[PDB]
Order: C-alpha cells, then structure tokens, then sequence
C-alpha cells in the first residue's frame, strides 16, 4: 500500500452540528486522528499519516495558510507516496490554485471537503475522504498538478470552482471539464490540464514569508469606485476587476483602475459571469489602458496567479504572458 | 390588427458595431432606435412597433438615473400601449431586469433584449433576438408574468435570469428555478410564472423617487481586505451587499467591519459569489445576533437591487429579511 | 405532527452489497422497517407508516405495479395526511409521471431513491428520506402533481429525469426547473407546473387492469426498421420515436411508422436528445402523416402520456390536443 | 500565405432552408458546397478554400455507406491538403464524428460543421459556424487531437461531443470531459486533448470495406417489450447495444432475449438512455457472467459506431470491451 500523508486545514469535514436532523454548524473542531479511523476503510488503500497544519473554517483562509501548505508539501515530497489535504470547501478552488502554481513534488497532491457536517445525515465527508486517498494513491494521478476529489469527481486545480452554495455536487471544472470519474475505486482519466503547473511554473516561495496585496473590486450598475480607491490608498500590488459580462467596468472603477495601473498598480479584467473568458479585444483596448485580461480565471483564480506574477515581474506584458501560460 | 408594442431603447451591443463582420472588436453607441427597428422588417408581420431613444450606453455604465426613468416611463405610457420591449446591454441587464420587475405598475408584458454579438458580426444575434422580444411582447398569454428577459429562444423571468457564461449566445438563463417559456416558430409554451411578488404585487413605488438608497458590493476570497467594506461604511452607504464565499461566509476581517457597521443602523445583505443556490439562513452565520439579512437566491447585484427598494421602504433588518423573503 | 405513509416498491434506496467501498449491489431483499429506522429523525417531523407495496428494482417497473400504486393512493387518500413513495431511480422519472397523471387524491405524493445503496459509504438514502417527508409534510407542497425529493431538490414529475448514471444530483427537470429547495426542513417553492395534472386530467384507472401496448423505437445512423416491425406485427396500439435532433426518423424506421400511423397505430415523435422540445413544423409534416409531436415529454414521458390518451381516444389530432394541456 | 482546406458537403440544414425568414419549417440538403462558400467571403481571408460535394442528405438519414466513403476520401487525400471541414446535418453529427475519429489515419485537422438554424433564417448560425469550422481546420495546434466537431464558438473532440437541446444553437457540448478549446476572434485557446486512442493510433482500418457489422439499438423503459432485441437477434445481428435504464439496466425480458443472443455469439453492450456519465461495470450485472461489455461513457450511438468496428476485429467480449476501455 502506498504512502499517504493527510494534511489537515479545517473545514465542514472537520467539523459537526448539535443535530443530524438541523443545518446548523461550528467548522474545524475535530483533528486529523478522530478524521482518519472514522473511515476506518482507509487502511484498506493506503498507510495514512495524519498532520494538522491549522484548523479554521476555510472562509478565513490566508496567505500564511498558503505558504506553510505550499513549503511543507514541497519539504515533505520525498517522505512520502501522495497529499491529501481536508480543507473547507469556501474557498477550496483558491488553495487548490496557489498549490497548483506552488507546489513542486510531481507526486498526487489532492485537496477534499464536505458540504455537509460529519454529524450530518447522509454525511459526504467520509466517502469524498475515501475517493481523495483512492486519487493520491493513484499512479495515473501524477503529472496533472494538483487537484480536488469531490463527488466522486477529480478536477484539476486550475479550472475547479463552485457551482451551487450547498449541493454535494457543487464543485466543477465549468469550462475544460474533469480529468476523470471515480467509480469502485478506480479511475478512468481522459483529460490531463494543459496549462503549466507544479514544477514547470517558475513561482517559488521556498524563502518568502508574504505575498502581494491583491485585491478584488466587483462590478454592477451605479458601481461605487471607493472600493478600488481603498485598495489604491493602501498602496495595494496588484487589483483584480470583477467585471460585467465580457470583464467590463463601471464607468467610475475604469476610472479610478486605469489611473492605477498609469502608476504601476497590476490590473486585471476578470468577470463576476461565472464560466468564459475575459478576452482580449473585445470592448477594452487593454494595450493602451496597462491592463491584463484573466481569460478563464474567475476573480478569486486571477488573485492568485496575479500575487504569484508579482513575485516575478511588475511589467503588465510579462504579467499577461503569464495569464496566457499558467 | 396587430398588437402596439413600444421600443424603448438603452443602447447595448444589440445596437453597437466594430469594422470588421469577422473581429470581436465592437463600441456601443452605434445604431439608433429608428435604425434598429428598421433592419428587422419582419417585424411589421407580428407588430405595430414604435421606437423611442431613451438613454445610449453601453449597459457597464449603467445607473440608478436611467432605471427611475424607465420605471416611470413605463408606469406613465402603460394606457398608450399593447407591451414595451427594452434594448440594453447584456452585462446589466438582470439588473435592469429586476429593478423593472418590483417598480413597474403596468401588468402589460415587458420584454427586455439584447445582443452577445455585435450588429455587424457575422451570425449577429440581435435581429432574431429582437423580433423574439416583440412576438413575446405581443403574445398576450405574457401579461402578469413580472418583467422579462427574452434571449436565445427563452422567456426568462426578471429575477432569476442571470448571465452564465461571459460570451456565448446563449448565457442567459434562469439558474435557479427554470426559465418560464420556449419560442418556436414565433409561439411561446409557456409552463411557469414567478411566484414571487412582482410589478402591481410590490409596495416598491419610484413615481417621485429622484435617486435611490446608496448601496455598494463587497468580495470574499482568501485573505480579504476590509478596505472596500470600511469605505462604504465611511462614506455613509446605506447598505452593503457582501458577495461571500460558499453558502453567504465573510472573511473575518469583512465580517468584523459588517458587524461593526449592522450595530450602527448600516443594512447588511449576506449573499454568495456562487452563482447558484441560495444563501440560507442557519448555517455558520447567525444573522438575527448581527442585524444581517440572508439574500436567498438573490446573486449580488440582484440583493443590491432588492435592499436599495427595502431601504425606501425600511431600516429594520427583519423587515428587510422579510422583504428578502417575500420579492 | 402529520400522517405520512411510505409506500415501498424497492429500489436502491432499498438495495445492498458486501462493502462500503465496492459499488456492487442488488435490490429487492430489503424490507420499509429497515429503510424507516434507519431515519429516527422521521420521528421528529411525521407519524410515519410504511406499507411494502413490491420489492423491485425499478428497472423491471411495469404498468402492474402503476395501476396498483394509483389505485391504492387513490383508496387510501382519506386515511393520511401524505404519501412517500420509495422507489428505484431508473424509471422513477417514468412512474412519477404516470402518477402525476393518474392520482386524483388532492395531498402530496413524493417519490424518493438513492444513487447509492443503503449499505455505502456517505449513502444518499437516508437524507434523501427524510427531506421527502419534510416534502410530504408542508401543506405548501399540495396541488402541486405529484413530486419526486432528491438531493435537497422538489422536482415535478413531468419534467424531472436523470441527467447522469450515478451522480446522487442526477436529478433535474432540465426544460422548466425545480419547484423548490429544502434546507434545514424548510421549502421555499418559487414554482408550480402549469400542465394539468392528478384531479385535473380525464385519465382514471380505478377500474382498467392492463394499458394500452406502446413501445420505444430507437432513431440512429442506418436504423433497422425491425424494432418498428416488431412492435406493429405484435398489434401494438402506439409507438413512440426517440427521434434524432428535433424528432427525425431515419427513411426505413419513418416509412415502417408512416404505414403503421395508417392502419390506426398512434406515433409520437420525441427525441433521444435530452432536452428541448419535439416540435411541430419543422422537417416532418405530423398533420400528412397522423404523427404527435411529444413536446419537452421525453420518450419514456412520452409512452406514459400516449398509453393513458389511447384509454380515451385513438385520434392522432386528440392525442396532439392531449400532448399540449398534460 | 494561407492553408489550402477542404470542405467535403454531405448536406444538413447548412446548405437548405425555408420558404420564409419568419417561419421555423425548412428542408434540408438543397444547396451545393458553392453556395456554401460563395455565401461566406471572409473564408479567403484565411485559407485557400475548395469544396466537394460527397452526398447530400439529412443527417437523419445517415448510414455505413457515407461513413465508409468519407473515411477512404479523407485517407486518400490527406496528402493533398493542408486540412478538412465536413458540413454535416446536426442530427447524427456525433455519430459521424466518432466513426472519423476512429477509421480516419489523416493526422491533420478533420472538423465537422453543421447549422441549426436555415441558412435562410433571421440571425442564421450556419455561416459563422463555417467560418470557425474553417478556423479551427487551419491551425496547427488542431492537429493530433483526432476528429473535432466545431458549433458555437468551440471545439469539441469526436468522442464526448452530443446534442443536448432539440433546437438550441448551443446544442453541441462534450457532456462528459468538456470541449478541447474555445474560439476568440479567430484564435483558439487549446487546454485540452482527448486521451483515448484515435485515428492513426488505433487498429480499425476501412480502406477495403464495403460494409460494416450489423449492430442494432433496443431502448428500455417500464414493462419495455422484448420483440425489438428478439427480432434484431431472429435477423442474426452481430451486436446489439441496449440503451439501459440509469446506469445501463435492463427489463427482466430484455435482460433475458440478450443473455441468451450474448451466450451464442451476439456481441452485447450495455449503454444507457441517460445523457451522461458511465455505463460502469460492478454496478448490478455481471457482465463477465453475461458476456456482455459495458459501454462506459458512450452513449448508444457512440457505443454502435464502436461496436461495429471491434466486430471488424473480433467477437471475442473480453476482447470488445478492451476496446471499450481504449477508444
């Protein structure tokens, strides 16, 4: 049986009701030990080691939790066979990105929550745990960056996003689709992620203890530009546009954004619409503006391959090169 | 004998064009009303149309001005009329749609299009697009079905129509419960209508409302900054929509600047940047200890709508939450 | 707290295998006792009884098991306050509709199953139970047809279906939307059908014992004509077409169905294509043939509709009429 | 500078068309591969276009004799040009494209196209489409990733793409995997390639067939008649796929007419009605108990084209569903 180290964060899958009957919970409040042999099923399929790196519920999710994750994984790699990390499912596609972009063990790393409390009825966190180990430990897993386990589903880092605020099937790859369907504990993988990852991306936090200021401005009819004008007071790296349809903005945020980015703030065009890209050459020139355009990075995507271009480059160019291959 | 059906045009790239028919690259201001109707003959086979130039911008700039305007346009004109179809802009236009929705007093249809491709493109969208917004507008079995959005084929409600996809022609849809009806070959089946409160149905009234409750969006994500929502609380704002992660969470730092501001008389409305499903109450949050209000299904932009109207009418958060469950 | 009798009919949510983890089962061995006290938390919420009308697979549902079940809502309507009906997956978008078509008891019928069976890992069941009463319960439920609860979803029994094989969410009525969603025992409904249904349709079979005989023929590139022959050499009363796109026949299987229409054989086209209407006036000239066109009705929908209209009429314009008000 | 591209004609409501604009009734297949290109001049700005009429049929009426003829034209003449297009109706589209997928030996770009609305319709699709089509047959990044299929601004691979709407322009989606890549002002941008074995990378050679094994569709439901499967098995069909209920049961009789067909040669494979996921094994069957193979995410179309060509190779089942778990 190969190797498996579980990493926990937190989460609705660490976490429990006063009831299985009622909705309501308290997030990551058991450890990664009681999480283990409650699927005592594992031990069928791996040799599981279980670490807790921290435990808060995944809405309060960080930088501090990215870097810690990221250098453990990348320290740990030759210890053993595969990661699964149990993380909060708010804010999952996010971590999963960072470590997509991060992370240099070509080794299985596989991210796994629940949408329902451990003490629910009809509770998924076991069995999403269960396939989570079923992909980690899966040869075929490696080389494809690193991916979330979620109903029965593996999804690249990359694309995988929320499509409903509570279904057990909420998380998708809603433009490329999955790599593979998980079905009595085998997989059959058709896709593979295209863009550049894990050790193919030049992003390395080996030795930083922060990230750049990243911010993200929504957009909608009568738009308030204070928002972005906090963000560019506090001397802010980079802003990211939440943008209406085609990555568009209110009069006043294209404003206040396009004086920004004159002075070197980063500025990137994503889109509030939840599946396409924010193109170029559409309604925005963003040559002349020194914007860049997400493509399919929805805002929170963009935030984190735009913190990670700024430790690389403050150039808009290279940063949209960087939108193109990662 | 064919139905009267007024055009009220916004602008939007259903009348904007770029240089090449094969280039993406595309303005908005480009076609007038008139130009518009008349490109699309066909449609003196189904209507009477009149066209008038209301305001013509692309819908990003869209504003609290041109909605009290087209509210009040449609309320006064109702009599003169068989059904009004607006041309806008695809990018706000489920905003325009749901403001419509709760303000407007007339039960005639009011149909809302636009266009995902420009009018020079080849394949454009619009004159079909169009023509379907006025058969719509015309049929009477649309009347009482709150404002509509009718796009790609589809009769979509005012407050469950959403964009899905950034530019596909068919992104307009009713995420969470369904569109109302399907055209073909010029007749609709219809087999749904909102259940929720709209038109003559809300105590929403604008007729002499001149600007409206100031309200703003703030994100969530990973490591968010409390900037955005502290200077909406600083300037005043009346409300503040938060745009949370999962089912309606903040980040701690947004959710200590809300409570601090919900204390102070500041209407919270916890939404979800996930663009479907609803943000429930009796989760991780208890919104009666704060003063929040849970949006429901209600995205972003569709609670801004909705607080700015509950703000005309109250402060209190139950009753806001009320509203919230009601419209 | 109300009434609520669970009719059982089998079905996976009644089904077991040897482990957990191995997605093997079999149905039909499993008793409603089982299924209710593995839910105590009905107790909560309803007086529960469970009757065993069949223990089935719902891949061998027949239209015995239909006139049985319609019959005994119909008997029993006075004695309760609501009906669950357990039932398997496969066809359960078949047997809600029938239902939904022949029920004249005015409370709510809910129909439930389970993607995975009782004995799994994060099995579906027992929620999926529990939120079909919650269903059953709420007086806002009634004079709505009859409902099919999956996964946090109210579902209207003619437009629901399956959309995947084995996703616990592979409910939805993909033309017109759900009805409602349940969180934490609560509905908010935001939509009813407006096709005639239960008390409101001419279709009643408190007293027939068999249906009419109207089979599926299949439309593909160089389609036999020998399903067609086959159903028409047996006298079967109506054929309906799982047409290609919007509701074409291949030349062989369209002129074995044009001879059969002339003989007084009733047709409806509907399409393989999973959604979207079948509609008049497009390649095929119903009105010249004596063909329907099934609308959104699928063609497992389809074949319910068209065995009940063959009870009242053998006109191919009434059952058109039929096919546009149910 | 441009590529020389070869759009082969088959038909489909790309080439004819309605009375009427207005109107929803067309016939299909009216027009030649002249009128196609001719009514679209922006085709010369990126590639030296020439067109053969193969057929000229509705796809309703495809059959194994146009699969046969346009895979041997395609492998005869990969050499002469730079890339294909097919115009193909939309309605066995996904059927043609896997049969290509799998018999085509040509590694430069095959793209299917069709239209679903008349080429004489208001907004018609069909002439977009063909310019995309064209598009994606001329960049080289569309090589090596077997037969695509290109509607509505994406490209889709042979094997996953299916309709889901009766009349949506948006019909054509990979269900199962997602498309390959979509397509911006000309430009694609790839992040995905099928893994499954394709054209030159599989054993499936037509070059000197003139027909192909019989396989046969049976549909399940409740109480669904057996005469169907018993009478494809009285005709002695080398396969029959079953169109299984939720993941690919059967009705008791259909189970038993092909257990018995299985057991005295009969190629059987279980597929399913529904429109995605798996056909799985150890679900309730057991197939190697049966003789039956699973279809895994094919559809029955999908899984005849399929099995069709393995039956070119064997009758073996363990043998058939190895190729049911590579192609």
């Amino acid at each position: 049986l190969p190797n498996i180290t579980i990493l926990a964060t937190g989460g609705t899958i660490a976490g429990g009701g006063d009831s299985a009957t009622k909705s309501n919970y308290t997030v990551g409040k058991v450890g990664v030990e009681n999480l283990v042999n409650a699927v005592p099923q594992l031990k069928d399929i791996a040799n599981v080691k279980g670490e807790q790196v921290v435990n808060i519920g995944s809405q309060d999710m960080n930088d501090n939790v990215w870097l810690t994750l990221a250098k453990k994984i990348n320290t740990d790699c030759d210890k053993t066979d595969g990661f699964v990390i149990t993380h909060g499912t708010d804010t999952m596609e996010e971590t999963a990105y960072f470590l997509d972009l991060t992370v240099k063990c070509d080794k299985p790393v596989v991210m796994v929550g629940a949408m329902r409390p451990s003490t629910s009825m009809s509770a998924d966190g076991p069995f999403n745990l269960y396939n989570a180990v079923v992909t980690a430990a899966d040869k075929a897993s490696a080389n494809r960056g690193v991916l979330v386990v979620m109903n029965d589903t593996v999804l690249d880092g990359r694309d995988v996003t929320m499509t409903n605020t509570t279904d057990v099937a909420t998380f998708k790859s809603v433009n490329y689709g999955p790599l593979g369907y998980i079905h009595n504990g085998k997989i059959d993988y058709q896709r593979t992620p295209a863009r550049k990852h894990t050790s193919d991306t030049p992003f390395d936090v080996s030795k930083l203890n922060e990230l750049p200021k990243v911010g993200i401005v929504y957009n909608y009819a009568n738009a308030s530009d204070l928002p972005a004008k906090a963000l560019v007071d506090a001397g802010y790296d980079g802003i990211v546009s939440a943008g209406v349809g085609n990555g568009n903005l209110y009069k006043s945020v294209f404003d206040t954004l396009a004086t920004a980015a004159k002075t070197g703030t980063a500025v990137v065009r994503s889109s509030r619409v939840p599946t396409g890209a924010t193109t170029q050459d559409a309604e925005v020139d963003d040559a002349k503006y020194g914007f860049v355009a997400s493509g399919t990075l929805n805002p929170q995507k963009a935030r984190v391959l735009l913190q990670l271009a700024l430790t690389q480059t403050k150039d808009p160019q290279q940063i949209q090169q960087i939108f193109n291959q990662y």
